[PDB]
């Protein structure tokens, strides 16, 4: 019955396809979503084709198709089809996200973050275009880049720009790009993805991880705080990079890891210890409080714990009064998980040189 309806997704007639997807989008959330996997995931492939169609891919059809893909993207076998069956779709997806006229950019960011669970997403690191004007690439009509906003020709650089500059609808009335945080979080799990965030990029000469740090304190957007916290943690996977990253003053990593676990009230720290805190941790507002979400805090402690792997790192953290900060977190926040991590950090800061 639904089997009959999905087949019309590859009808030759646009108006039939339109009626088909309009009636199917509702059935893509529940148990009934098995129908989209018929005939070796033919309906998925059809929907992907409808979305990319320059002529018949209207605003509504794109919104419906992407909504379907988002729902089905929970299944890993579907994510395979979306990424590997047709390589154009990923190119289509990332470039339509940076098109600041696209009203479906946000819901597409969600799809992108879901696809980032599979290592096939690493293809985004190589996606580039030849010029910033309206261009044809492998049969795709790429819209022209906003040259004022986007100085790069690489997609990863443009997605970064959208995230960093596009919060609170500063670039588009349609999107804030919050879920690109989860995209960065998931892609940074992979080695090649981690290498993007901790290495200086040519197009603007900065290490990308530094551009994310400011959102650690954005308390009206927990998705951005969650994603950024994980991205920092993943970026610190290799301990041989820690000395470089901690001591690079134009990155300035540590203060933005510590601010979320710092509080103005309830925290008792000596004048002597307070003098050794980073500048940003000094003279805090009186209403300054810790991140209320424990999972985010734990993620930050995991990062601090990673930075305790190396003697040079531990020396740096001890010199910046990380121990008093972790002590007062342990005292004032009764949560078992946070507590465990606090004493794990102290265990590491306790040991000397090997």
């Amino acid at each position: 019955q639904l089997n009959e309806l999905v087949e019309f997704l590859h009808s030759p007639q646009p108006a039939v396809r339109q009626i088909a997807i309009d009636n199917l989008v509702g059935f893509s959330a529940g148990p009934t979503s098995k129908v989209f996997k018929n005939d070796s995931y033919r309906p998925i492939k059809d929907i992907i084709k409808m979305i990319m169609d320059p002529e018949h891919g209207t605003r509504v059809i794109i919104q419906q198709g992407v909504t379907i893909l988002v729902n089905l993207s929970e299944d890993k076998l579907v994510r395979n089809i979306i990424l590997s069956d047709d390589k154009k779709f990923l190119k289509f997806l990332v470039w339509k996200i940076v098109d600041l006229t696209n009203p479906n950019a946000d819901i597409m960011c969600i799809l992108l973050s879901n696809l980032a669970k599979d290592d096939g997403i690493l293809a985004v690191l190589n996606i580039k275009r030849n010029s910033s004007g309206e261009e044809v690439d492998d049969g795709l009509k790429l819209a022209a880049l906003n040259k004022e906003v986007f100085k790069s020709l690489r997609a990863m650089d443009c997605l970064m720009d959208c995230f960093v500059k596009g919060y609170d609808k500063k670039l588009t009335k349609y999107a804030s790009f919050n879920y690109l945080a989860f995209f960065f979080a998931d892609i940074s799990r992979f080695k090649l993805g981690r290498m993007y965030f901790i290495e200086e990029q040519e197009y603007d000469g900065v290490v990308p991880i530094s551009k994310l740090l400011v959102f650690t304190e954005k308390y009206d957007a927990k998705v951005r705080r969650e994603g950024v916290a994980s991205t920092i943690k993943n970026s610190l996977f290799d301990s041989e990079t820690h000395e470089r990253l901690l001591k690079d003053e134009k990155i300035n990593l540590l203060p933005y890891i510590l601010l979320p676990i710092a509080s103005a009230k309830d925290s008792e720290i000596d004048e002597e210890d307070m003098f050794n805190l980073p500048d940003e941790l000094q003279l805090l507002p009186e209403d300054k409080e810790r991140d209320p979400i424990p999972a985010i805090i734990c993620c930050h402690l995991e990062s601090i714990l990673l930075l305790c792997t190396t003697h040079a790192g531990r020396e740096y953290l001890r010199d910046k009064s990380v121990y008093p900060l972790v002590r007062e977190l342990h005292k004032n926040v009764e949560n078992e998980d946070i507590g465990e991590l606090c004493y794990r950090i102290v265990n590491m800061l306790m040991r000397g040189e090997p």
